[PDB]
């Protein structure tokens, strides 16, 4: 087909948690979708520590922008590296077939640009990174990672073909970061990307990481930035992980539909407690909400959530039910 | 509706890998299930080393007990803190939904005692565990935490809705235990729990268990311990991880029905030969013996099932069939 | 049955990636299907650098070859210790009944051989690993493990029942090594294996694989040992870990249609980016190859892939095609 006879859209990317609009079930026939990124080398404080990392990212932010588009849609995406960056970077989109996921198409040099073109034929949500060669997991867990969503074009569906509509999205970027030790164990620091590259690669051989974190900072996704819903709002929630795996929990709550590893032709897992999405993968998970007050949503690797900062919060509004649960006797002597 | 005018029935907690008896089709309509718990903090002898930590505990063993109800039944526990332990305690159910799973409302320090209520509204495997805000790794990975099992009314179901009926169940608690080290590698002890907080935070940080256990100790499920079988019996072998990923395995045997990630409303997996289960998950393996002997029951990342403790034991009677397996040439020059 | 009745067939085995000579379908009733392997104790350079190990072998190779039957064929294997090799030696099925799945009745000393048949009843990809009592993670960490296929009597099969069917087929065993370190870091080196055992234990329980290789070494499956593929070939990965967790992924590509636990009587899962193979399992990825070029195929801990050897390459030959992916402006100032 030609695809100069197709509509094009523009699509204007937000910062993770949030989601660009987008429709659930697609109000026209196929597009090609517009996308933008910069990419940003930026000093990123990581912890309450004040631990202060030299980040790579997509669009200023870790991890970078949820993408939605729907199925057999083309995603165009103009990728810049401005000449204030000192490193190459390039782009791997596991939605997409050939050439590397893109990053055999896309290595930019500072002061380049490129523009990309796939064809998303597979509904999932997907992790997206930078891959280039020779460097692959030192810029992946630097940041530089984010997801794609394909929806069905119908939407989504449960396990009996029925519709599952969500009334919130969110998008939770999982990073692990490996920030060299001394022998005494504290952090080392690095005066440019070529010095701390060795050990870089000597904390990252370690497998061990030294801070597992939401959307980029321990706490990012607590206090004033709590997620936030109401009760008996239908939430999905789409977490990303390109390097390590995790397993999420909603403390007090279920994913009443899940796809662990994504992809939507699958029927989701009812009723889970704590889910496992692979390193490389993104998942999704649909609840609906039938209690107020704070939630916890972390990696249930109870370590990796309360001492390395994988975890973040809701806080959800409205009626509590005690046929559902209730103190009978509350804490007494 | 009035809960005051349903049935009530009381428990009686068996220790593991046992499990109180129960129907698996429900007999009844929806009863208040009362349990009781009583915690206890307690040294445990954890290897054959005698290597002995500060355990704290439900019911005074590691895992603690098998709660089992039916899909809409209520669960009542009263959880009593006694005057001679010396740390707050809570619990998180991850089968209830609200309040952090009943943590926020079951905060009980020494000389203490409370009773929740929550509503079964999922059935499957679910873990339960302590959860004292800003404490909870410590708490968990010293071995506070278990399962409980909400079986379907009409219970277990196959992946083509035809019944699964066990004739015996066994639950296999898993525990990974951070005994801190010196810089030589030996176990440090400790005075008081305030005094080996921060280096119980710092073993926890490294994620390398010392000890990987079922039961609460190294060999607990094996000689006059071993689990038992015979010949044609079906057995449902309930596993939970609270904190860290397993990956059982019936060393001879299979999962003819596994529910890896522990929910009864999904088909299971059938013919397995390992299964994942995530930390923070239960889940319940369905197999029907068909030859006796010995058979070693493991995680099989080989490592933590002989190095570290992550074996136990089935001794199965009855006839062996030939036709199954048979050395046809024995060992020999 | 008298089993004496039944046609026998000997299988002439294959050196890993490839795999020997089969039908999906099964074109005879059952069969005893005859293997033999001879065990070896040999030398391995394993990585660029040129550390070398003591490998314990199957048939000469990391992995051991891929064993195919189908459901309800008979496997009788020929297993050979020959009086070179130093240790004691056995296998383990994970698609056998009983007997710690042939371990216990298989062990052979330098000098034996013996002879094993058991009846292949559960379908879909196995590990086979040796597992002699005591040693069992020190030699399949060394080499001795591999995976056996076993057929339904029909082929494979999609989610609706319909058939797949393989253009061509590649084993992927994944190796986990230990090597133990000194202080400062470096490779020891030991003189004989008793000698080495207490080392190589301490190196084991740290959980940290200094190696993690795809078909015995770095680099193995590159250069002129690829794997090679055609655009619109159906190819069917094997991909087996048989102590550790590994999420495997085609980059640049899909898993189609993927049986991640290895199991055929489940229906695949589609359209997967990545899959997570738990340690003690084999697995199987069908893809259709749609664009030409160089693949990696990895585990998607990047770590593991790029800095500890887990990443490998598909050459494929053919047409691109733009539509799916194109460059619409190659980088540039
Ligand atoms: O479910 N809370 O750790
Ligand atoms: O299956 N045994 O390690
Ligand atoms: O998908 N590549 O790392
Ligand atoms: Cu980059
Ligand atoms: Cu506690
Ligand atoms: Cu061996």
């Amino acid at each position: 087909v030609d695809i100069s006879t197709l509509p094009r859209v523009k699509v204007d990317l937000v910062k993770p948690p949030f989601v660009h609009a987008h429709d659930q079930v697609a109000k026209t026939g196929p597009r090609v979708v517009e996308f933008t990124m910069t990419i940003e080398e930026k000093k990123l404080v990581i912890d309450r520590e004040g631990t202060e990392i030299h980040a790579m990212t997509f669009n200023g932010s870790v991890p970078g922008p949820l993408m939605v588009v729907h199925e057999n849609d083309y995603v165009e995406l103009r990728l810049i590296n401005p000449d204030t960056n000192t490193l190459l970077h390039n782009i791997d989109f596991h939605a997409a077939t050939g050439a590397l996921g893109g990053g055999a198409l896309t290595q930019v040099n500072p002061g380049e640009e490129t523009t990309l073109r796939f064809k998303a034929t597979k509904p999932g949500v997907f992790v997206y990174h930078c891959a280039p060669e020779g460097m692959v997991p030192w810029h992946v867990t630097s940041g530089m990672n984010g997801a794609i969503m394909v929806l069905p074009r119908d939407g989504l569906k449960d396990e009996k073909g029925q519709p599952l509509t969500y009334d919130k999205i969110y998008y939770v970027g999982e990073q692990d970061f490996y920030v060299p030790k001394d022998e005494a164990g504290n952090y080392k620091k690095y005066e440019t990307p070529g010095e701390a590259y060795e050990d870089a690669v000597k904390a990252m051989r370690t497998l061990t990481p030294t801070h597992i974190v939401f959307n980029g900072a321990v706490g990012a996704l607590t206090g004033d930035h709590a997620l936030t819903a109401a009760v008996g709002e239908r939430v999905l929630v789409v977490h990303s992980q390109a390097n390590r795996d995790t397993r999420p929990h909603l403390i007090g709550g279920h994913g009443d539909y899940v796809w662990a590893t994504g992809k939507f032709r699958n029927p989701p897992d009812l009723d889970q407690e704590t889910w496992l999405i692979p390193g490389g993968t993104a998942g999704a998970a649909f609840y609906t909400f039938r209690q107020p007050g704070v939630y916890a949503y972390v990696n249930h690797n109870l370590i990796e959530a309360f001492e390395l900062g994988a975890a973040g919060h809701f806080k959800v509004t409205g009626e509590w039910n005690d046929d559902l649960m209730t103190s009978v006797v509350k804490p007494a002597s």
